[PDB]
């Protein structure tokens, strides 16, 4: 789980879910 904000990163990293 990352949270969103900013140092939230794009695609399979926080953000998007890379099933």
């Amino acid at each position: 789980a990352c949270g969103x904000g900013x140092g939230c990163a794009k695609x399979c990293a926080a953000s998007c879910a890379a099933s």
